[PDB]
């Protein structure tokens, strides 16, 4: 087997997660330690199921901008007994772009799904269910409900989390290593 399906599937395995909160299904990335991220309009409360299993959550974390506005994405510190492999260095340290790039989604509905969105290019303000975000990307795929959380990769690194969509283009909240420090 080839390279760039080694670290997907690999990625698949060891840190991307079927979840389910009280706004249904979605995919799951755990970065390092105890430390995942996922959408902001997943809405996690205290528990969340994660596979098989409910599991209760320390901490979570909205992240905003400077100019106060919302980034679509909530860390969580979760109450397990795994750690995490850690992926950070697999982050850029700011917003990156990519060509050819894969979103990949894990959840119940759509397990171990790859889809192949193409070019990734920024894309700044976004309104998702007149909710605006910054720091966005687009890629130029019809993108899905149930999608959300699916994980943005190219060529060994992770760049996005999948959190909105049009019917003709899907977009993503950028990563940055910062988030994850
Ligand atoms: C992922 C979440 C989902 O399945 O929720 C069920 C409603 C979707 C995926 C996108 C949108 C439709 N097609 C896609 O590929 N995202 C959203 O529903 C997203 C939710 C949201 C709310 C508030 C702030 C940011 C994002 N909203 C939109 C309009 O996409």
């Amino acid at each position: 087997m080839g390279p760039s399906l080694d670290f997907a599937l690999s990625l698949l395995r060891r840190n991307v997660r079927q979840v389910q909160t009280d706004q249904g299904h979605f995919t799951m990335l755990g970065v390092r330690d105890r430390l995942a991220v996922l959408p902001r309009h997943s809405q996690p409360g205290k528990t969340i199921w994660i596979e098989h299993k409910l599991v209760n959550i320390l901490d979570a974390v909205e992240l905003v901008d400077e100019q106060g506005v919302n980034l679509e994405l909530t860390l969580i510190t979760l109450d397990t007994n795994e750690k995490f492999r850690d992926i950070t260095k697999f982050i850029p340290e700011n917003i990156s772009t990519a060509s050819d790039a894969t979103l990949v989604i894990n959840t119940e509905h759509m397990p171990s799904m790859f889809v192949p969105v193409g070019d990734v290019v920024q894309y700044g303000f976004l309104n998702l269910s007149g909710k605006p975000t910054h720091r966005t990307m687009m890629y130029n795929f019809p993108t899905k409900a149930g999608q959300c959380g699916g994980v943005v990769t190219s060529v060994g690194k992770v760049i996005g989390i999948h959190i909105g969509g049009n019917g003709r283009q899907g977009f993503c909240a950028g990563l940055k290593r910062s988030y994850f420090a």
